[PDB]
């Protein structure tokens, strides 16, 4: 006589936070930002920020691969 | 005689929490900009940001694949 | 006699939170914002903000890929 | 219990005068300007000028400018919450 | 229990005066101006200026400026909670 | 309990006189301007200029500038919390 019992249990949990989570920004902007000039004059390729706020979230990753196998051989 | 009990369970979970989640921004735009010229002149590929505001989130990412595979084989 | 008793449970769960969630804004525009010339000139390319808000989110990602097989294969 | 009195007083004077503001007077007594072209050929977005002789006038001044403000903020309350 | 009075006063005097602002006053006796162009070629994006002898005013100044900001801010409250 | 009183007062005597401001007087007896140009050539992006004589004025002077800032801030809270 033979009992082969398989009763495996997965109670895993696989998890991705990525970016900004849960941050707190009071009164970021306050304060003078003054440019006085008499020419500003911007040519190629120039990137130009004056007072500006910039929030800024890249998530290429926070990627999840989760792989199971399961084999039961009986001869 | 012959018993076969297959009875794997799976409660598992596979999350992605990507990009901005949750934050509080509280009175962000504040405070004076100026910006006093006689000319302002912009030429090829100029990015300007006077005094604004931006939140940009670029999620590429955050993806999941979950795979399982059951073989039970008797012979 | 042979008994086989194939019953794989799955209550698992696979999913994606991907951009902005949940976030809180207040007043976020507010202060002056004052640009002054006698002359505002821009050319190719050009990318100019001002003053301006901005919520961006751009979500190529965020896919799940869920694959179960199963075989009981009885000789 | 709460009592807000809010009386700003404006008594001020602004007094301007101006004489002469952003005039062109254009009296030429003789001689000539001469604008000759002949052979020009412009093609994708060319931006061309030849022969600037222009009399211009921009006067935004002379007078007075004043910026006032006034804000009397009672128990502004603001109240944020996240949960996830 | 509270009590705000907001009596601000402005009694200020302000005077300009201003001649002349900005004029042009163009009165040529003689001479002459020429310009001459043949054989000229422009393609892709050009900006060309070819002899210019613009009279050109900008006169915002003379007057005078002020800038006049009060507040008064009483009990201003913010609370904020993030949970995860 | 509380009393605010909040009384600037603003006595100022401010006085501008300006002549002349930024003025073009163009008074020329004679001689000559000559702008030849014969074979000029261009392509992507050039920006040129060639033969200016002008006569260009910017006047934002003369007045006198204040700037004034009050504020009277009276208990301001902030309160943040994170938990994770």
């Amino acid at each position: 006589s033979v009992q082969i019992v398989y009763k495996p249990v997965d109670l895993s949990k696989v998890t991705s936070k990525c970016g900004s989570l849960g941050n707190i920004h009071h009164k970021p902007g306050g304060g003078q930002v003054e440019v006085k000039s008499e020419k500003l004059d911007f040519k190629d390729r120039v990137q130009s920020k004056i007072g500006s706020l910039d929030n800024i979230t890249h998530v290429p990753g926070g990627g999840n691969k989760k792989i199971e196998t399961h084999k039961l051989t009986f001869r």
